[PDB]
């Protein structure tokens, strides 16, 4: 029985792996059968392990039509998965079975963010700051997790049904970044009639003169840039309208020893310090899609929570993503990505003791 | 006797002021007399408060000779305060021996911070991670309680013994900031023989094109930046030693409507984002006080922890100080200071259950 299974699954630890493990995995002759091994435990540990947390939402918000979809997609999968804890690794059979029920979850679990966000919308609609840090808590954690079961499902499609799965090993930096700032501009001049120009500039400190390159998934490189050019843009775009001349966004690029650092610089007059985290928090930012009946073009802020998910990417292998505001000039906003593979392992949550506490928690300073 | 005078005042939690309070108090016909009738409680709280703490260090911190005569200066300004929770307010002999004792007690508590940072210097030489977490939250406290401490003893001072008190209304911020900049250059120069030239623009967006000015503390304002300037400063000229052509400092001033800000741009190679926290850290940054016996110019980073401390200084008043390193590149300090007084509120740790428990305390996340 599910509440069995999730229990028994919850109980481990997800493993991570290194960006360098990734990739010399997939590199020569990728084992379908130790891909099959690893994976019919792992991604059981993982779906249980979140789906505990799912548990703890809030009755109002868990109860919503979106988060019940969402629950009962994990459900599904972690059922399937399981039929599988019993087969041979020597049964080649159970092993182009398990890559086609891969494939086949990859593709129901496709639509996982929206929807999920689409039950924070119908939450909202409905219904407390008492539970709004469990929901900040939750969705942060949920975000990541599904984005490291989204890497494992497709790595393992992607091998089996010169980029190793989703990795490139050569990712070319200025390349993607200017992908990012072509899509970005041309939603920025659909909205606002115009868009800024981008300065970039590149500084390979490790390797003077020679092209930037790491080892990573170039999307979700993309994600990042194309998130903070949309940022970056809006902020110049409603700032400068009055005057009709936009400043440009500049965009500074350094490989270092140990980080690669993508800062990118808006003249578009800044937040306070105040409210600069209400970019990263969920709820603030929850915001109805718009119809699809009209040809009012989309903002370049809104559904979808486009930053805080960045900032996720970032993070997820040891990097970071940071936003330093200057209120009435404009803000910096600084991707940090580790620059070694073997630096750039998974952040993922578990399940435990100190998670739930969290979920039933809640000092030592003058409250001001 | 002792415990029991501490135990009872650091019962009471301190209460903060405002930067608009301090002023409005002092500004026409400061009176002694109220001023007796809140210190004389508020001045042992706060030292009954950090008090407290002191007692929780690990023993070969607290039994340093530098924190034993910290932890006695204390002991005795406390004793000497409580001599007058009996006398009257009417009594203008008594208010005349407060304003005394308080002149007193801000010339014997002069040398705390460095005493304190000898303390610690005393049981690095002679002695782990365990505890080096307590430490670090400790000298937060026991700096910023400090801070509190002396501006009290100086308001009172200043007051009874165009500014009022400590507090200039009508603080010139790019006069501070060059104030500074010319003592930072001066230190740059006897250590590096050479040093980066200075690059200063405003933007008053509040009142474009008028002087930036806050009620401020100028004293507190000039440690931040100058010891700001002494960090951009040494890693510029520690960068660029070889190529002997040293870019300038930049530095950004912002008044927005709720911020003030102050950005200071370096190209001195930067800090990977793995050990940028560590200018915060008092353990990782005791370094020896260089001998007085020699003519050997002093360098513009080690003793007395000027970078943690200027961060409290910003923080007391509810501001910050961040710093964004892009490694080999360069590295941007901001500090944010709040633009209205009634925002300015004392930042005041207190002692109780949450403050003892995390002396004695000590994952829902993936260990990296
Ligand atoms: C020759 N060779 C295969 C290796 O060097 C090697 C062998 C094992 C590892 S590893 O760290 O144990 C490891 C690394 C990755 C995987 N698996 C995968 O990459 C996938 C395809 O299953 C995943 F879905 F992405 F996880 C596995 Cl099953 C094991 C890493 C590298
Ligand atoms: C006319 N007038 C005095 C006021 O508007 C006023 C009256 C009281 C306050 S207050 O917030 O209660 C207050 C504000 C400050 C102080 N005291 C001081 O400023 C000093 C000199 O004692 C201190 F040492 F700095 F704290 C006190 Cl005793 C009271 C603030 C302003
Ligand atoms: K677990
Ligand atoms: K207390």
């Amino acid at each position: 029985g599910v509440p069995g299974q999730v229990d028994f699954y919850a109980r481990f630890s997800p493993s991570p792996l290194s960006m360098k493990q990734f990739l010399d995995f997939g590199s020569v002759n990728a084992c379908e059968k130790t891909s099959f091994m690893f994976l019919r435990q792992e991604l059981p540990v993982r779906l249980a392990n979140i789906m505990k947390e799912i548990s703890l939402l809030p009755d109002n918000l868990l109860r919503t039509p979106s988060v019940q979809l969402v629950q009962s997609w994990y459900i599904q999968s972690l059922q399937e998965l399981l039929d599988f804890k019993d087969k041979s690794a020597e049964d080649a059979k159970a092993i182009y079975d398990f890559t086609d029920t891969v494939i086949r979850i990859r593709n129901r679990h496709n639509d996982v963010i929206p929807t999920m966000a689409q039950g924070v919308i119908e939450y909202k609609e409905s219904f407390d700051p008492v539970t709004s840090q469990n929901v900040q808590y939750f969705l942060d954690r949920f975000y990541m997790s599904r984005i490291s079961i989204r890497m494992l499902l497709n790595q393992h499609s992607l091998l089996f049904g010169k980029h190793i799965g989703s990795i490139n090993p050569n990712c070319n930096v200025l390349e993607v970044i200017k992908d990012g700032y072509e899509n970005a501009r041309r939603l920025c001049d659909l909205y606002y009639i115009n868009s800024p120009e981008l300065e970039l500039e590149e500084l390979n400190a490790k390797s003077p003169g020679q092209p930037i390159q790491v080892v990573y998934v170039p999307s979700h490189l993309y994600h990042m840039v194309f998130e903070l050019f949309k940022n970056a843009m809006r902020a110049t775009m409603e700032h400068h309208a009055n005057r009709g001349v936009y400043p440009p966004i500049q965009v500074h690029v350094t490989l270092g020893n140990e980080d690669l650092t993508v800062k990118m610089s808006d003249r578009g007059g800044g937040v306070p310090l105040r409210k600069i985290d209400r970019l990263f928090n969920y709820m603030y930012s929850t915001a109805p899609r718009p119809r699809v009946e009209t040809s009012r073009a989309v903002p370049l802020a809104g559904f979808g929570y486009g930053l805080p998910i960045s900032r996720l990417y970032a993070q997820y292998f040891q990097g970071d993503l940071k936003l330093y505001s200057l209120e009435g000039y404009g803000t910096d906003a600084v991707i940090y990505i580790k620059a070694l593979s073997t630096d750039s392992i998974e952040r993922l949550p578990v399940y435990n003791k100190a998670a739930w506490k969290h979920y039933n928690t809640n000092d030592d300073w003058c409250v001001p």
